[PDB]
């Protein structure tokens, strides 16, 4: 192809607010391409290393009655929420573990037509309301974009009602990179899943209407060859072809609070990798 590898070294954790207070809660996101798979390849080693306090797992592809029996060794995260399609099939499906108890702990956005294949977790807390989603990709030939863009609506409006309540972060994989510096080849993807102006536009409405702000490109506005996932094929992460597809999203209210939002991209066992948010809540 045109691309060979672009060098990138996510910068050390930040863990002090620009007003100096410690970070307080630390959240990691991954969506890890299958719970077993991913299990298999030792991703629960990796998270015991990153020791959050909350994690928040996309694809999980697996019914809520066939966990692995390994997420019991997750003693700092026994709090385990999951939501997977109705259907009870294995596909989609996402995962939050907590160290503490949320307040309350709700499943979908509330709109029959887009709660049935297991893509939203809401946690509220005290300070402040998580939301982690695998949103719906665009489609081989773009067959299900039309479908992505009802979800983009219907979401955009639930998460402006989170918000008018409480300060919001929302993590996961939202399948689409939002602007050109957010994937290694926008010229030859504007046509695919992930880069179509549908999506990207839809992601601009998400952050102007909550409103929201991109906390990775809030603090590193010019950083380019900042990915999250690699297709498997044609030795991309090798050569650092990829997308930044997972996001920490932050209510503006939050922003004061913002340590550091980290791209993992060691971290194997997925096409993607893990991303880490540090508040200082």
């Amino acid at each position: 192809a045109s691309e060979g590898p672009a060098l990138y070294e996510d910068p050390p954790d930040q863990k002090t607010s620009p007003s100096g207070k410690p970070a307080t809660l630390k959240i990691c996101s991954w969506n890890v391409d299958g719970l077993r798979a991913w299990i298999k390849k030792k991703g629960l080693d990796w998270v015991k290393e990153e020791a959050p306090d909350i994690l928040c797992l996309q694809e999980t592809k697996c019914s809520e009655n066939k966990l692995p029996a390994e997420l019991q060794e997750l003693p700092g995260l026994s709090h385990q929420y999951w939501s997977a399609p109705s259907d009870k099939e294995g596909y989609s499906g996402v995962g939050l573990l907590s160290r503490q108890a949320p307040l309350k702990v709700s499943y979908g956005i509330g709109d029959e037509e887009h709660d049935q294949e297991g893509r939203v977790i809401v946690a509220e807390f005290d300070s402040f309301v998580l939301v982690t989603a695998y949103v719906p990709n665009a489609g081989r030939g773009l067959v299900r974009l039309e479908y992505r863009q009802r979800w983009d609506e219907a979401f955009r409006k639930f998460l402006k009602g989170l918000a008018s309540r409480k300060p919001l972060v929302l993590c996961g994989d939202l399948n689409v990179a939002h602007e050109e510096i957010d994937l290694r080849n926008p010229k030859g993807n504007k046509k695919n899943a992930g880069f179509t102006p549908q999506e990207r536009q839809g992601f601009g409405e998400l952050l102007q209407a909550v409103p929201l702000a991109d906390s990775f490109r809030h603090l590193y506005p010019n950083t380019p060859y900042a990915y999250t996932f690699w297709t498997y094929m044609m030795n991309a992460r090798s050569k650092n072809v990829g997308w930044r597809l997972d996001y920490f999203l932050l209510s503006h209210s939050l922003l004061p609070a913002l340590c550091d939002s980290k791209i993992r991209s060691k971290a194997l066992g997925s096409d993607h990798c893990p991303i880490t948010l540090y508040l200082a809540l």
